[PDB]
DNA sequence: AATAACCGGAAGTGGG
DNA sequence: TCCCACTTCCGGTTA
């Protein structure tokens, strides 16, 4: 099964989901969310995953609030937005 | 108030 | 057994 940071750095880079979600400095790993249209690609991440529940984007947030400590995604003191380790860029 | 971003402890579910 | 990688619940805080 995907894993949450690949599915977002995948939707990046295909660019299926424009409208939702965005680079802002892609050489740093930086992105953010769209305040009006992240909760599609919420509930498309839900429908990938075959959860039970509609997914949101609060409940997406709480899974990547858990990437922070490890250090695959981190919160940018920006609204909305967040930053993919090197790691997780290279790959 | 209404709206929304941000936070996380804890219990439940999946697939090893 | 017992961790993975979240998901779900419940709720609090800040702007
Ligand atoms: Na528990
Ligand atoms: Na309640
Ligand atoms: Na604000």
């Amino acid at each position: 099964k995907i894993r949450l940071y690949q599915f977002l750095l995948d939707l990046l880079r295909s660019g299926d989901m424009k409208d939702s979600i965005w680079w802002v400095d892609k050489d740093k790993g930086t992105f953010q969310f769209s305040s009006k249209h992240k909760e599609a690609l919420a509930h498309r991440w839900g429908i990938q995953k075959g959860n039970r529940k509609k997914m949101t984007y609060q409940k997406m947030a709480r899974a990547l609030r858990n990437y922070g400590k490890t250090g695959e995604v981190k919160k940018v003191k920006k609204k909305l937005t967040y930053q993919f380790s090197g790691e997780v860029l290279g790959r």
